[PDB]
């Protein structure tokens, strides 16, 4: 059955069951990685993301090859259980995407898909392979999600100022905490383009941790962490994750403190991928607030006393949160989130 039982029809579908031609005719190429493409589209007046990802076949694919249906089920699972959380009652958030849909598609690639592949090589330009090479029984993973905004990296430029920062960092570390208590989660990968940032008219945000429910500010947006590409969780003590053991490449990268965390990451870990180490949340939230600090400009910058303290709060928060065991931790103890 299709969609984790929740579709009716059993066995491949075409692109056209998940992308009818209203919905084909206005996909628009969002993002890209070597995992495949992103675009997003529009149906019942809603905008969602579809995440397109080649399995099972022989080619080499953006330089890589594909992942095999085994490979690729916990990136499948994470997104389901984490989409789930926002109707859970004990440990609640909605801090991951939703997750609408999951299809395992068969055929080539469709020439709408292909041309808006092509508007983003001509104005973005693509670290991409042109996917037009899949034969008809070539096999994809399609995941739809909700269309969770513009990425951090992204908005490099663009965000009010370091309260804004503040907010985010806030969302991101409630987010990790509920699905640390939850289902023991590390994502493993939350670099900056994996935290997204959307309009909201909610002046606060609500979670629940334990039991216990909380609210945080908006500053006018509300924040999805995405990409469960090599994240690790566990249900009733059976656990799901990316065995990374064997990797080279993933921790000989440089030129930015991310290639640092995947190192850092198998320091903590001992290179054991199986076992729960939640100091890895605490390790890619020190790489967001490192961003924060260095890296995004802010169109307001701090200069009264009470935004230049919120500023020495956020560096503050740099300074000591590594010395916390957990997203949990942090969340509970330390001081920014008082
Ligand atoms: N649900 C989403 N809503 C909005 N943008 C999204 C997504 C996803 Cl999933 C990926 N991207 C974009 O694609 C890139 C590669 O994964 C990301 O960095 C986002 O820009
Ligand atoms: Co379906
Ligand atoms: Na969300």
């Amino acid at each position: 059955f299709q969609s984790m039982g929740e579709c009716s029809q059993k066995g491949p579908v075409p692109f056209s069951h998940c992308l009818p031609t209203e919905k084909l005719q206005r996909c628009e190429k969002i993002g890209e990685g070597v995992f495949g493409e992103v675009f997003q589209t529009i149906a019942d007046h809603t905008p969602v993301a579809i995440k397109i990802i080649a399995i099972e076949g022989p080619d080499l694919v953006n330089g890589s090859h594909q992942k095999t249906f085994e490979e690729i089920l916990p990136e499948i699972i994470i997104s389901k259980e984490l989409s789930l959380l926002s109707g859970e009652v004990c440990n609640r958030t909605e801090g991951f995407i939703g997750l609408n849909s999951v299809h395992c598609v068969q055929g080539s690639y469709p020439p709408l898909l292909l041309k808006a592949w092509d508007h983003y090589n001509s104005t973005k330009g693509s670290a991409n392979d042109r996917p037009d090479f899949f034969k008809d029984d070539q096999l994809f993973i399609v995941l739809e999600f909700e269309f969770g905004g513009i990425d951090l990296e992204q908005m490099r430029t663009k965000l009010s100022s370091l309260a804004t920062a503040k907010s985010i960092l806030h969302q991101l570390t409630a987010s990790l905490a509920v699905a640390e208590a939850s289902l023991r989660f590390e994502h493993r990968d939350l670099h900056w383009g994996n935290v997204l940032l959307k309009k909201t008219s909610l002046k606060k945000l609500h979670y629940t941790l334990n039991g216990k429910s909380s609210t945080i500010p908006s500053c006018g947006l509300q924040v999805s962490i995405i990409d469960y590409t090599l994240s690790r969780l566990e249900r009733d003590g059976i656990v799901v994750f990316c065995d990374v053991s064997m990797d080279e490449d993933l921790f000989t990268g440089d030129g930015d403190y991310q290639f640092d965390i995947y190192r850092l990451m198998k320091k903590e870990n001992n290179n054991r991928w199986g076992e729960y180490h939640p100091y890895s949340n605490v390790l890619w939230l020190h790489y967001l607030t490192d961003k924060m600090l260095k890296q995004m400009t802010f169109k307001t910058k701090c200069n009264t006393p009470a935004m230049k303290q919120i500023k020495r709060k956020i560096q503050e928060f740099h300074r000591t949160m590594l010395n916390f065991s957990s997203a949990t931790d942090l969340l509970c103890q330390h001081s920014l989130f008082k």
